[PDB]
């Protein structure tokens, strides 16, 4: 049940993902203390839909509320936007977006720091993207995921964090959340062997306490249980023949969009 995709397939999810990192290039400017959640996800939505011509695809999703999703600080993931919630000085931000287009889905998602970092939250967040990067790397046919989920929890663990077990990356494409699970973590249930024309995201979950969660009474929110910061990257990318391809890259992202293995 692993969709594989077309060549065609593939150059709709380019421009699917190449939008959606335009929405996170787009907002940084408005990332400061003092702006709500309500209102830095009222600017996605409109741009998504006036400027892009495309459409939000967690606005309905299982019932969301929402055109995107914005986790402060100890907030895991899946944090509900709000006129109400404000943003502090030193706060940590993750802002997931996941756009529709030409019927094709791409999700991705990066930190922001309020105003003055902190030093945690600096650490945090470095850790969390070079890990995800540190997977990038290893894409490639005839892997396993099981090998990458290992990597990403050796690395983590080694900084001194912890990686949250119960969410992780998924197939996409067609679909929102496709097969398969993937998994940040050393696991032996894991056994998927990589090919080309799979498309999927890695979107690793690192929390500076220990790894346990807990799920809000809204059934959305979920946040660390010691209430430490969690941190967050995620890509949407394709496997190639050589290796992989990143369809969500971004200006400020640091590595390339094709990487190559010889
Ligand atoms: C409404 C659920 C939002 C889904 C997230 N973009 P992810 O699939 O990265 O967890
Ligand atoms: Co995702
Ligand atoms: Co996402
Ligand atoms: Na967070």
């Amino acid at each position: 049940a692993i969709s594989i995709k077309t060549p065609e397939d593939i150059e709709k999810m380019r421009v699917a993902g190449r939008l959606a990192a335009e929405v996170l290039e787009m907002i940084e400017p408005y990332v400061k203390p003092g702006v709500s959640t309500g209102e830095l996800d009222r600017i996605c939505n409109d741009y998504i839909v006036n400027e892009q011509h495309a459409v939000s695809a967690c606005l309905g999703y299982h019932g969301y509320p929402k055109s995107v999703c914005i986790s402060i600080n100890e907030v895991v993931c899946h944090g509900i936007p709000d006129d109400a919630k404000l943003l502090k000085d030193g706060d940590i931000v993750n802002i997931d977006v996941t756009v529709i287009k030409d019927g094709f889905h791409g999700d991705t998602s990066k930190m922001f720091i309020v105003g003055k970092p902190t030093i945690m939250g600096e650490r945090l967040c470095r850790i969390t993207q070079e890990s995800l990067y540190l997977a990038l790397r290893m894409v490639k046919p005839g892997i396993n995921l099981r090998e990458i989920g290992a990597a990403i929890q050796k690395f983590v663990e080694a900084e001194g964090f912890s990686v949250v077990r119960e969410y992780c990356g998924h197939g996409i494409g067609q679909g929102f959340h496709e097969e398969p699970q993937v998994l940040h973590y050393d696991s032996r249930e894991t056994n998927v062997v990589l090919k080309p024309g799979m498309t999927f995201t890695i979107e690793p979950m690192v929390n500076a306490g220990k790894k346990e969660i807990r799920t809000m009474k809204d059934g959305w929110t979920v946040k660390t249980k010691d209430r430490s910061l969690s941190a967050q990257y995620e890509h949407t990318i394709v496997v190639t023949d050589n290796g992989c391809e990143i369809l969500t890259l971004r200006k400020d992202d640091t590595i390339p969009a094709i990487i190559s293995h010889d």
